[PDB]
Order: structure tokens, then sequence, then C-alpha cells
């Protein structure tokens, strides 16, 4: 039922205007660095539940990019009068309160807005510990890109919609959107990452080159070395994926570097839904990069590196 | 063209439920926060275009996101800006004016822009996520008032019907001009005028009108409220219009939800403007009767407008005479 109700990358928009300061997002003040973010979504599955908890953990990720501790948040939800009831929405609140305690973090309140198409999220605020925050500008040529979380959840979601797929037969997919940045958030920390991005809406390649952009550096992902659900391959071979995919494609392809299929580069850039994280990491880090990942008990993947040239080389 | 763009067809439910909080947390589901000594307070609002000028929406918009803060006491420190809208529809680029019209009430409001989320979505939408700071930890809420109070509100109600007019074309911006200085204004003049008065209670006035915010400050704090109409501030333009059977959906909407609670035998077009969504509205508060000798000289001092529209009573009940 709740599929059934649903249906660039520029940001240079502030950069030319003269903001008043008496991506970021941090604000520090009396010496302490707050970090904030916000993120709404439609139903990535038909539980009402689980997607209160996805959305959050979605929510969340930003600060969890950042280095930050979720602190307190603000629910946002907005649905039709006219087509959802009120079961459905306390089921949304029940996953998202689940979440936010798991990630002790404090819902402050909630503000409800009438939509025609059925949306949720938070506005949330967290702190960096000792101040330190991490952004996507600091990364350097001949650094290694770790990513936490396998991609391909875009195309589970349309498998979903276009009721080709069933909510049982991506378990794994599901389990992975609940699950919290957090532990990702301190292995990258350990790890004295770079630089770091959590992976959403834009793709991998897409927020991979938020990273290059930001840190003028280009990129080399390994197609053979990225983490994807089997089932996403499937699917986007027989030309099932969102829309949005293609879009982000489009909006790399200046700068992409590649002569893989087509198939492969829409997987690379299909829209994800609670990301994990991806970080860059100085080469003699691998030195304890498994023992440190164990003792987390975090899952990480070595998807390539950064190098000089500015494109983002898909091999 | 954004005002065609628009459709023309919760702490209750918080309150059921187990809430993680911590000791840092003076809550009771707006937004307060406690960190370092610091008292923080967050609010977020998004709305749909209320003119054509994409400016003038962006601005507006932001004086009413900022509006939370200010009725709870606080002073805007930092925000996010949130877009809502349909690239079929809407240029990547009617947004620029929003967000040069969003930074420049944001500069007046002395608060940072840190960043923004775009989403797409079939209507367009512009709003804030904000915090802000309850200057000596001082903060308003909307459950500390008292029978015997009166009710103070800072601007005038019935710009949902004035929009209405917009959106139907029988109206025109510069036949509204006043009521868009209104939305357009911070309420943070207002914010000094009740914390000077020591107000017991204090909402802001929006998307549910004069008669239902007021009664979030009744549930709250366990007391009713007469207001007299003829007291009642409202652009006269929108009692034209709204006799003429032009309204928003909403006032309906805001009217029916009061139902149990309202006490009134007006006439139906006085209770439809009584609950006509407002945009950007003044702040509504409750003071003792004794800072009524005080109340004029001080707003003047403040360079801000208000109005006594009733008093808190004993009955559970909204009694509109």
């Amino acid at each position: 039922e709740l599929l059934k109700l649903v249906r660039g990358d520029l940001q240079e928009i502030l950069k030319g205007f003269n903001i008043y300061t008496d991506d970021a997002g941090v604000y520090e003040h009396n010496g302490i660095i707050w970090v904030y973010t916000v993120d709404i979504i439609t139903p990535v599955v038909n539980d009402p539940y689980l997607w209160g908890a996805i959305s959050t953990a979605n929510a969340l990720s930003d600060v969890y990019a950042m280095g930050g501790i979720p602190v307190n948040a603000l629910a946002i939800s907005c649905f039709n009068n006219c087509e959802l009831d009120i079961e459905i929405f306390r089921e949304v609140i029940r996953g998202a309160l689940d979440k936010l305690r798991e990630a002790k973090t404090v819902l402050l309140g909630g503000h409800t807005i009438d939509d025609k198409e059925p949306k949720f999220g938070l506005s949330v605020a967290g702190i960096c510990p000792e101040g330190k925050y991490i952004t996507q500008s600091g990364a350097q040529v001949g650094q290694l890109l770790i990513l936490t979380k396998p991609i391909g959840t875009g195309i589970l979601i349309k498998g979903l919609k276009e009721g080709i797929l069933k909510e049982e037969d991506i378990n794994e997919a599901i389990e992975n959107m609940l699950a919290l940045n957090d532990k990702a958030r301190n292995l990258m920390l350990s790890l004295d990452a770079t630089a770091c991005t959590d992976v959403t809406g834009f793709g991998l390649l897409g927020h991979a080159w938020n990273i290059c952009k930001n840190s003028n550096i280009g990129a080399r992902i390994f197609f053979e070395k990225v983490p994807y659900y089997q089932l996403s391959e499937n699917l986007v071979k027989k030309k099932i994926y969102p829309k949005g995919a293609i879009e982000n494609l489009n909006f790399v392809k200046n700068y992409l570097k590649s002569n893989l299929d087509n198939w492969k580069l829409i997987l690379l850039s299909d829209p994800v839904t609670s990301g994990g994280l991806l970080f860059t990491i100085n080469k003699e880090k691998l030195e304890k990069i498994d023992e440190t990942a164990k003792e987390l008990e975090v899952n990480y993947w070595i998807i390539g590196e950064t190098i000089a040239e500015n494109v983002l080389e898909v091999l």
C-alpha cells in the first residue's frame, strides 16, 4: 500500500551568495562544535514500522559521516489526509522511536505537514567530540577509498514497487538500511580518515565525486571490488531500476572515465537509502584496518583509491 | 505561477509512547534541550507558496519558521534550508530567488544558514529547520498559564483568506501590502514584549488558526479561554472575502477540529475567519492583569503592536463571544 502511494547535485547556489555567519553544516558555540542535518524520504518498504526506523537511520547517517554523535531530533512527517490513517502513522513513529533510542538520540518534538505523497524524516543535531569533525575536502592523492555498506537498494526498492520482489527477498538489504553508521564512524575516526561522506541519493559515484571535487583530486573505483546485492545486478540487467539511477549517472558523465557496460555504471549510480560511510585513509592504515574493524564489529570494503587525474575512473 | 502549483484537494501520538530522553531534556512533548548550561530550542516549518513572488515567499517562509523560536523565548542562531519541488513544473533557478529572500531575512535575524537539503516533491515547498538559544536560560512554554490572565496577540489574522484570494485571482499582491509586511516581520520584538511582561505562556499563530493555537495554551495549562471577536485584529479585506464564501478549505478544517471545545453562537463567517490558517502570525501569550498598566508603554518602546483579545477562564472551553 505505502509504496503504491509513491508516484541536481548542485549546492553552489549558497556558494555564490554572501551568507551571514556572525556542504558543511557545522556550527561552533562556546567551544562546542555542533553539526546539523535533515532528511525526509518517501516509503522504501510497505512496512510502516521499518520505514520509520530506516528513515531514522538514514537521517542520522549524515551526523555520523561527520564524525559526530547525534544528540537530539525533530520528526518531520508529510502525508495526504484522505489516503493514510493514524494507525500507519503511529507505526512509523514506533520504528523511529526505537531506532532513536538505540542511537541514544532524543526526539524533542515533531511537525506534521500536508503533502500529496507520504514522507517521513528528521532534522538532527549532533556534537563532534574534541571538536574533531570530518569533511569531504581533506583527502589527498594516493589514499584508499573505504565503503561500509553495499549499494543497490534503489534497484531493490524499485523491484518491490513493481511487485517483482517481495520484502522477504531483501532481508539482507533491509538489515543494512536499518543499521546505524555509529560503528562505521568509530572505524573511520580510528583510522584517522582524511575525508568522509555517507552514500545516499546521489549514488556511489556521485558521493565519491563529492570527495574528489572538494579535495581537488580524482578517484579510481573498481567495479569488481564494490559490494552490492546480487538481486540488484539481476534486476538492473533486466532494465529494472529507479529513474534516479540514470539521472545520477548523467550527473557524473563529464567526470566519468570508464568503458564498462551501462548496467554496471547504472548500478554504481543507483540511489542508496541509509547507505554506509565512504571515506579515505592513508595507505599506512592497512596495517591495522582488519584488527580495528573486527574489534568494532563493522564490515568494510576497499573499493579503490584517490588519484591525481581529476576524473572518476571506474574500472 | 507559484500559487497555481499548490493542490486544492502528533504530540498526543508521541505522548502515548515511551520516548528515550536524558537529564538534559526539559521537554514535555516544544523542543527544548540543555547542553553545557545552554538552553537550546529547535523547530522546523516548511510551507507552500504564499505569494507568486519567489523572493517574498522565501523571506516569509523564513519569518514563519523563525517564529516558533521567538514564541519559546529563544533567539534564532543557525538553520538549514529545506526545499521541495517538481523539476518538471518549476525551474532550478526560481529557487535562487527563494534562497536570496531566505538569506536576506536570516541576515536580518542574525541567523547563520549552515546548509540545505533538496527533495523532489509534487508541490513547491520551502522552509527551515532552526536551532535557537534562550538567553539567561529563560524559555516559555504553552503550559504555564492560569485563570484570570489576559490574552495578547501581536499580529492580525486573516492571511489565509487573502492568500486564497490571490490564488483565485480575486486579489493582487498590491492589494495586500499590509498583510505582506506583517508576514515578513520577525517576531523578535514580540518576544521582547512577551518577556518584558513576564508572560506565563506563549505560542505563535500559524496553520491551525487563532482558535486552534489558543486551545494549545488552554489544553496544556488546563484552562479555557474567552475571546471577543470584536477585539480580534484582522484584515478588512479578509472579512469581505470570507463573507463572499471565499476562503481556504483549511479554515473549515480548523473550525471542525475545535468543534468539541468551541462554545459560541457567532455567525459562521466570523468563526471561519477566526479559524483561518495564519502564515507567519504573531505571538499569542498570557499576562497577569497587573502588567496591563505597563503593556502599552512597553509596546511602543519596543516598537511592536498588540491587541488584548480576551482572558483565560476556569471553564475548559473556548468561549468566543
